[PDB]
């Protein structure tokens, strides 16, 4: 396939399979080898031609991740019946699986540009739809069974080494790149591009520590070059992200980007007040106030390490299962606040009772407490005679004995749900990243004195790299094919290209001889 | 059907599908289509005869929820063989949801009239039964594979919505009206009911929160517009509400129903001291006790909102959940109650031991306070030397230790329970709550005030149901067949009647032009 077919033609192929669907599985329950037929028929074409048969089955992966949009639809619309809708969509799902299987025995790169990675484009109804291809398609309504395919995660494995990059050219179509060959570009790859990102939140988190520990004396501090480096990467930050929420606009509201705009924001004002003190109210007021503003930015900045470090497989499968728990615990949350506010304004209106509202604050104060099991009673004992001790236990009641019980209850059904599907669940979310990936002076200085060994690390496993791809195409290989150096293949792995070959040799010479050393030890 | 059978009948059709039950599901395991001519057969009439058939046909819903709950009543008198029954009585729900599925393609306003909303009356004993429902019987026992059919839950989409209605004439009826076309009886449709109930639960609330932060001095208050307002909705309520207590002898025993009398008894309370205030014993401590106790109401208050707001998916299905863990929760607070009277009883002997009793107040504080961890052995350390000790530790470690983590241990398990099932027990609720709803002069200018952009929305929307009801009702559909204007069919929704025609026309037009622009894209 060359050229992609209209949105309407796209639209035809989504029905014919969303009718097959229908067809073949009618109820809550399959997938023969004729209905794979059928499929592949579905899209349309002259059998008597081909490249006009593939130019229709190109679609075939992306109209049926569509049918399964639509089934997702259909269970939301048809409340009663989504039994059936979400079998449907499984079994979509499971077709999708085996085609992008077979597909990837038949042929590898048609598999990857033209099925899971060309953005087509889709009349939904008379308004035509944005280019999505089938990989973010089946990223955004996670579509688990088609993420965990072979071909899937390969070409997620081939877009992650930046092996597939998107064409200049036009966007919607992904060639290949050559890598079997120091090239910058290639540090525009997503594996470097998260590696570069890792070790810049670690080097960000280096400096730091190294500043809000470097208050020795009351006086202001000298203004060091940490100091100036770390700011300049904070503003680089957040500059970024202020040019991104203005460009992308409330698509940035991400909890991971409000995290940051947090950490950024508050590193912002720490500096613009260690900034004023520098040249001044009262210096070592502002380089206080500076310092303590920048102290409650630690949180933040060590709990930024697991946003750039859910490439490692702990981290990231803890961070599946604490976003399961919070999803669930939104709960217990909403009525934490209705609670909470309801007790509230009880008290408060026991304050203005006698008259004038004097302690608002220890009030405010005590109720959030009561949610930490630190509340006490002192506050409230000189309030109102029985109605402060009612309102007070009744919601201490409410939040310790029933609300906190039912957080735990939430938190044990959520793991219980997450970690039969961890691994399921992480794997798109590395998908997700994956396909997020493809859409002065002194801090150049500082970069290149702080990443040259990575750099250098970088280089020659990109040799490594290009050598194996040199041998995997110097046979006929899929440029992955020998990556392990695997016990029950006695011909496989790359020795660094003769003495590879030589040493696969010794492996079947020393092999047939030992086994023909006896000749009853045969079949 | 027009005319009902007599009970006698109707116990014959039910025993006739028990007995058909008892014989297709004789074992603890089916439903063939040869089973559905069965039931049809089940009730009798003429075959060569219609209208002689459909008149006993039109019980079959009723008899085979009759069938439901007696294989029910079996399973509570041979608790032994529960498991049998229970298996009837699922397979008598699936057969039922069989038949309106089936019914409802053959004729709608048959299904809903005659079969769902019809109440007909059975002669179970010599003693002649109410005239109950499908869809009421099917709710009070939570047939949920009954409740989560189509036909059954369009027939609730319909009532909800207002377009059925209860017959004046006889109220076992339930004629249509017309809708096609401000009539004031299209606001006691459920569907508005529902949202008046609620904008009126947040205007309580409104007006609530006007009142209690209302104290800025300490002498008697104005005695605002906003405060009359307030309590002539309370009172509003609260003689709703003893009507309704009078009238409905406990069977207003719901807990909502408490909640609220709970509610609008307090602020009668407060409105009672706020008025002896007004009319004067001290004025300024007749206002403050009046305030305060007002402020004990704001739990109530804020918590009121929950109910006024189960037709929300978010909060039913959160009320849904905290339904069943409080009736998990049942075990424990069993035996709080029993672990606590036990130990009050021992601490208030050994208050009595020595002579006098002098410090039961603490005693039933302290003992009272454990429970939520915040208990101290200081009010009890000049009591008894050994005694007390041993009987509060022994009563701290069964109510931290044993009984609060039996506690946590119950909503767990409820949570698991109820989390599988939330869709279906929340479909439950809302189709309980569309069946409830079929069972001076300062007040109504509020009310026109306040409710007035309200009612301008839902006499717009009103006028584009009435014109899809139209359009709907030009072609052969339903009444509800456009609503969604979905992707797969070229041929839906509402534009708005001939630009909804038209744009079907261009829809059909561009997607035949373009599927025909290559001849192989074809089939
Ligand atoms: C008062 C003092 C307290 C100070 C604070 C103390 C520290 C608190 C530590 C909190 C860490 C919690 C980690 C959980 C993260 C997670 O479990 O997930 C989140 C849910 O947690 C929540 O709601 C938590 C609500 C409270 C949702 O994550 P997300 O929706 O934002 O999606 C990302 C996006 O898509 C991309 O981020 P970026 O690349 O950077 O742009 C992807 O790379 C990334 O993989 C994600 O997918
Ligand atoms: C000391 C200071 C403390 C002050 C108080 C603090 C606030 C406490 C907040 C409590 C809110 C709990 C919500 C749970 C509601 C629920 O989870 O359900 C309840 C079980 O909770 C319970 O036992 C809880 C026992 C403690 C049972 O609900 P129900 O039996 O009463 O049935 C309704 C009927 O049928 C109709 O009510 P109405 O239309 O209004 O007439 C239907 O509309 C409605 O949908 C229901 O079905
Ligand atoms: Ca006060
Ligand atoms: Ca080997
Ligand atoms: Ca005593
Ligand atoms: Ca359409």
């Amino acid at each position: 396939g060359f050229e992609a077919p209209t949105p309407r033609q796209i639209l035809r192929v989504t029905l014919n399979l969303k009718y097959l669907i229908d067809k073949v599985v009618p109820i809550v329950y399959i997938l023969s080898p004729k209905v794979v037929k059928l499929a592949y028929e579905a899209c349309g074409g002259n059998p008597k031609d081909k490249a006009n048969k593939r130019k229709y089955q190109s679609v075939i992966i992306f109209s049926l991740l569509k049918v399964c949009e639509w089934y997702s639809i259909l269970a939301t619309m048809e409340v009663h019946n989504a039994k059936l809708y979400e079998t449907r969509n499984l079994a979509s799902q499971q077709l999708c699986k085996l085609l992008i299987e077979r597909e990837e025995t038949r042929d590898l790169q048609f598999l990857f540009m033209q099925l899971l990675l060309r953005r087509y484009v889709i009349n939904e109804n008379d308004e035509d739809q944005e280019p999505l291809n089938a990989l973010e398609l089946a990223t955004d309504m996670h579509c688990t069974t088609v993420i965990g395919s072979s071909g899937f995660q390969r070409c997620l494995k081939w877009i992650w080494r930046g092996w597939i990059v998107q064409n200049g050219l036009d966007p919607t179509t992904f060639i290949k790149d050559d890598s079997l060959a120091f090239n910058p570009v290639r540090l525009k790859a997503p594996v470097y591009q998260n590696y570069l990102q890792m070790i810049f939140s670690f080097l960000f988190l280096g400096l730091y520590t190294l500043v809000v520990n470097g208050k020795d004396s009351e006086r202001v501090q000298s203004f060091d070059l940490l100091e100036s480096i770390f700011y300049v990467f904070n503003t680089g930050f957040i500059l970024d992200e202020l040019t991104k929420l203005y460009y992308i606009g409330y698509a940035h509201l991400s909890f991971w980007n409000l995290f940051n705009d947090t950490t950024y924001l508050i590193i912002t004002f720490a500096m613009g007040f260690r900034a004023m003190s520098v040249t001044p109210y009262s210096s070592e007021d502002w380089d206080k106030i500076s310092y303590r503003v920048l102290s409650c930015a630690a949180p933040f900045v060590w709990s930024r390490l697991l946003l750039y470090l859910e490439s490692q497989r702990f981290i990231g499968i803890m961070l599946v299962i604490l976003k399961h728990m919070m999803k669930e615990s939104i709960v217990f949350f909403f009525l934490l606040f209705l609670i909470m506010i309801g007790f509230t304004q009880g008290f408060l209106g026991l304050d203005s009772a006698d008259g004038k509202r004097d302690i608002t604050g220890p009030i405010l104060g005590n109720l959030t407490i009561t949610v930490l099991g630190l509340g006490s009673f002192d506050v409230f004992e000189e309030f109102a005679p029985p109605y402060a001790a009612i309102l007070y236990y009744g919601y201490y009641f409410i939040v310790s004995v029933i609300l906190l019980n039912i957080l735990i209850a939430l938190y044990s059904t959520a793991y219980q749900k997450v970690i039969d599907n961890a691994d399921d669940e992480y794997m798109a979310l590395m998908s997700q990243k994956t396909l997020r990936y493809i859409r002065k002076d002194l801090s150049y200085t500082v970069m290149t004195i702080v990443y040259s060994p990575f750099l250098l690390l970088i280089s020659v496993k990109e040799t490594r790299e290009a050598r194996r791809i040199k041998y995997n195409r110097m046979k006929r290989l899929n440029d992955d094919a020998n990556e392990y150096d695997t016990p029950w293949d006695l011909t496989d792995g790359y020795l660094d290209d003769n003495r590879n070959s030589g040493m696969r040799a010794t492996q079947l010479k020393n092999s047939r001889s030992l086994k023909l050393q006896r000749t009853a030890e045969q079949e």
